């Protein structure tokens, strides 16, 4: 478990928490977006960035607009 | 191709989402700001930071106050 | 001494500020989450990420919903 | 102007914008805190983290609670 891999898992857990309730998601759009950016940054630091792993979250965010 | 370049494109996509609607942008100013900071950080990690690539977003933020 | 260690201490201070008041924490869930992600990122940059150092904050976040 | 130094200046500009109006600051506490964390992280990446440069912002945030 590389440190970056642990940080990815944590950030994905945080995204699921904030998106779990759409009413809570719509009041925290900026934070969800910032988490998605952080997930990409950490992934690129780990050298395992795959766009397919990020797009589901972007599409969920878009639906919550 | 670079993983940082993919993360830059994702972060700009997220900024466009949050700025698309002036009313949603005024409700998420801190999130837009944190995304502009991240865009700058990721750009510096990628070696390529041109201020001219950030400033448009900063002026858009200033517009929403 | 390490600059990353100072940034870890600052980020934990900010998390304690935002969590001190349950009412302010429920209004800033996305910010608490993004700080927990950053704490993990910075820890991974410093080489030292122990999940046990992050989990208390995650459970506190889950408490505020 | 090293890329990290440009990112520091941008992040400090963003902090001043969000803190410029206390009424706007109190609605964006989480984003201000996340910006302060990012300022520390970027500073440590540049190898120029001085706690004295960060504390003024933390004290302003505390006053806005």
């Amino acid at each position: 478990m590389s440190p970056y891999k642990k940080a990815i898992e944590i950030t994905k857990r945080l995204l699921e928490l904030l998106l779990s309730n759409p009413e809570l998601a719509k009041k925290n759009l900026g934070g969800i977006a910032t988490l998605i950016s952080l997930l990409a940054l950490i992934s690129a630091l780990d050298g395992t960035l795959d766009e397919k792993d990020i797009e589901p979250y972007i599409k969920k965010l878009e639906e919550s607009l």
